[PDB]
């Protein structure tokens, strides 16, 4: 039932690389929040096709969090910002907007819970996107998950892919330490059962709950970062 393969992701570390391309396009930040407890904050960034940052914040509260991840896009330079907006992170987009006043970044709420993105238009790579995918946690998991494929086959089958449509882990700038912890989480992101026959994957509750493994915090910042706004 999982969605990705731990050897695409050892292939996409240092891909633009190994492959010899550069990271271009905008910067995309995304922000995983958490109240106070057990669930650690999650960020990501990436400059285009190049994932170059991902944090987790420990005893935090969730305003304190997203202090600290505006901060962490404001450093990394971005163009974009993401946060979880379904829950606890419904209520933040005051602070988010105050944190970059007078700066050029754009702040969106992403809703894992509504319907995919573009629902209506055919799927790609008669049946529209919307009868493939239940929402957009689904939609961009996977989303995430044909890059690291297409990445795979280029990387270890020397199938050619557009840059623009893999995904790179700079290992380097992201450090060996949090991008094991990342793995160890994506590695983990689960199909479920779903009686209409569309994609749909295990909650965060889920997760924990029937199976026993902590929130994947760090899966989802880089998840949400895959949707670039405009
Ligand atoms: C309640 C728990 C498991 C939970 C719910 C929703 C989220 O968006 C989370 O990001 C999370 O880390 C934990
Ligand atoms: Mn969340
Ligand atoms: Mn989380």
């Amino acid at each position: 039932m999982a969605i990705i393969k731990r050897e695409w992701l050892e292939a996409a570390t240092d891909a633009h690389k190994k492959l010899g391309w550069k990271a271009k396009g905008a910067v995309v930040s995304a922000h995983d929040p958490s109240d106070t407890g057990p669930d650690a904050k999650g960020y990501a960034s990436r400059h285009g096709s190049v994932v170059k940052r991902i944090a987790e914040g420990l005893l935090m509260d969730i305003n304190e969090g997203a202090d600290w991840a505006t901060s962490l896009a404001i450093e990394d330079g971005a163009d974009h910002y993401l946060w979880d907006g379904d829950g606890v992170g419904a209520g933040l987009r005051r602070q988010t907007t105050e944190a970059f006043s007078g700066k050029k970044i754009t702040a969106t709420m992403f809703k894992g819970s509504e319907s995919p993105f573009d629902e209506d238009a055919p799927y790609q790579a008669v049946r529209t996107i919307g009868d493939v995918f239940r929402n957009k946690r689904a939609q961009f998991y996977y989303a995430l998950a044909d890059r690291l494929y297409l990445t795979y086959r280029a990387v270890v089958h020397g199938e050619y892919a557009d840059p623009d449509d893999m995904l790179s882990f700079d290992k380097e700038a992201i450090g060996e330490k949090m991008l094991e912890k990342l793995f160890a989480e994506l590695t983990q992101i689960q199909r479920k059962f779903n009686n209409n026959g569309k994609l749909e994957l295990m909650t965060a509750v889920e997760m924990k709950q029937k199976l026993g493994i902590p929130s994947p915090n760090l899966a989802d910042a880089l998840m949400m970062c895959m949707h670039c706004p405009a």
